[PDB]
């Protein structure tokens, strides 16, 4: 599960906690309107990735998508806390799991 | 195969769909006229990879990059939204699955 | 355990040695007042990595970034060198081992 | 074997193709008058890995050390398209497969 | 062991050539004084890595590092061209084999 530090940090915030996520699926999308980063779960889920031009969320949003694609590869767990305003929901932190 | 979500938006441009590709060769060619970064799958399809020097298109380009080297490195098939328009196709959208 | 030379780096500061910790989750986070990169160990303590915006500090804070996905990935251990000043301590430096 | 695609684009140039070659080493070098980075296969040969600082042939270049570090660790072989013109042999393309 | 062509290289220097080399740690450190990139092997010794702002020892530099840490997740060897002129000793280059 979580840690208590990613739950906690989390629940100070608008956005919703995710635990035990298995992403099945990363995608890079450059056409118009549907451009970005996101992820699919085994369930059909998705979420959009984080983008920032600018430090320091330069180097955070960066290590998001090194996150994602280890979790597609590996099959390790991610939990995730995302801002339900948007569709799909934007991943605002995201905690990669070995156990 | 393709998520819902990936087939709805390569569904609304000139693009095709391919799906449960497996990419077998990776080419990086700085040669006059095929200058580029292309894909090969176990049938010989070929497909450009696109590219952009500059933010926010040059990182979903270089996702692309790594999303094909990943590919290439471990029989994960992909599934491609890639425009018919030249040759060999350029790919808009793609999507590794486990 | 930490090379000598990792040990002596580290007692030249008031920062805290820490040796042998197997990491078990890599957290990226973009909220206002937590943004960050951090590292969580098996037993559950918690670290920040350093953040630098220039050169040469921010070559080793991204080398910081890579031996920590790594070390999730693999299990390999690590050894820090912690500044007690703030909460999660903050990691100065970081030391993979095979 | 090289698709046919490399094979091709390697045809219009006065490079050498250069196919099913093995990678064993990978060398880093930054001495004066040796500078560069190169690929050493299974039986010696060497060639230097083109470099490039501005875009787009930064991107290109970037990819074939990719490449030449893929194909030293997993052992997967690669075709070439390389220069004879200078010593060692300069890599214009590169194509790695599984 | 170390290729000929980059033993030759080495012998071109005032550097000494270490082969065989198993790398145990990967140390990046931010601290006052110790701040860089080294490498530990089996035995326990230790050399730096240098660093570098611009092309093209931008490019060169980011691949010893990368070449260290693959090394230390694999257990691969390196060959090391390393200057005495620096405690610890400063590579000048570096041969990951396979
Ligand atoms: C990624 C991020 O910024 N997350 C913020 C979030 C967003 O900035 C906001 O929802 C706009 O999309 O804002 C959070 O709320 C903030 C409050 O904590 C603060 O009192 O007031 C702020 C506006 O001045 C803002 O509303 C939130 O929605 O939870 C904090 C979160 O980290
Ligand atoms: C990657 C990208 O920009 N994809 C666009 C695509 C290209 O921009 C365009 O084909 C030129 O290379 O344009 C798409 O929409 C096109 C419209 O912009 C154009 O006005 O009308 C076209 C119909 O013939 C088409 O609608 C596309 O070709 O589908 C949208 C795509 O995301
Ligand atoms: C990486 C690259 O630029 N490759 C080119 C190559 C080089 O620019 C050139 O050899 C200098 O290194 O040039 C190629 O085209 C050549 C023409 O530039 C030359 O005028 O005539 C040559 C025939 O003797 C040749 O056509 C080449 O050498 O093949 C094209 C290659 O992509
Ligand atoms: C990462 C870093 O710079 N560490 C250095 C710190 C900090 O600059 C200050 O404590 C203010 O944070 O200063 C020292 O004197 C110390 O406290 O041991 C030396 C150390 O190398
Ligand atoms: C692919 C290619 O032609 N590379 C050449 C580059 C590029 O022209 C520039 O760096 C601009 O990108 O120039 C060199 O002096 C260099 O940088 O080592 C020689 C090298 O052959
Ligand atoms: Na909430
Ligand atoms: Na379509
Ligand atoms: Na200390
Ligand atoms: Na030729």
């Amino acid at each position: 599960g979580a840690s208590q530090f990613f739950k906690d940090n989390c629940n100070r915030t608008t956005a919703s906690l995710v635990e035990g996520v298995e992403l099945t699926k990363y995608i890079s999308d450059i056409n118009n309107n549907t451009d970005g980063m996101y992820v699919v779960s085994s369930t059909g889920g998705v979420w959009r990735i984080s983008r920032a031009k600018d430090y320091p969320d330069n180097v955070m949003t960066a290590e998001m998508r090194k996150i994602a694609m280890a979790a597609v590869l590996s099959g390790m767990r991610v939990n995730m806390c995302a801002s339900p305003a948007s569709s799909p929901n934007v991943i605002w932190a995201i905690e990669l799991e070995a156990e």
